[PDB]
């Protein structure tokens, strides 16, 4: 499923992300926006051999289980598959997981290289939430 920006707002407001671990709904949204254009089917694959799955691009090494990561965790407890889902709840579980590891959103590499210290709010703008 392709979401539309206000869309995911409100759905990723409805599933807890607004502000967790501090971090307001447009810097999700603007994560979302350059891991995979909102598009909840993205995959895209490392150059280490893992993938990565869904909205928010979340990493087979450590995060789910994809059957074909040797050496990988699965500590979302989910196969990776669940985050390529219309309904995004198996992949904002998992990211309140990640972005609780210790480093934040830096996690998402494009979330730090395009979205921190920008006007994050304008991915929310004239959004009905
Ligand atoms: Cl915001
Ligand atoms: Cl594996
Ligand atoms: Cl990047
Ligand atoms: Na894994
Ligand atoms: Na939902
Ligand atoms: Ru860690």
């Amino acid at each position: 499923k392709v979401f539309g920006r206000c869309e995911l707002a409100a759905a990723m407001k409805r599933h807890g992300l607004d502000n967790y671990r501090g971090y307001s709904l447009g810097n999700w949204v603007c994560a979302a926006k350059f891991e995979s254009n909102f598009n909840t089917q993205a995959t895209n694959r490392n150059t280490d051999g893992s993938t990565d799955y869904g909205i928010l691009q979340i990493n087979s090494r450590w995060w789910c289980n994809d059957g074909r990561t040797p050496g990988s965790r699965n500590l979302c407890n989910i196969p990776c598959s669940a985050l390529l889902s219309s309904d995004i709840t198996a992949s904002v579980n998992c990211a309140k997981k990640i972005v609780s590891d210790g480093n934040g959103m830096n996690a998402w590499v494009a979330w730090r290289n395009r979205c921190k210290g920008t006007d994050v709010q304008a991915w929310i703008r004239g959004c009905r939430l």
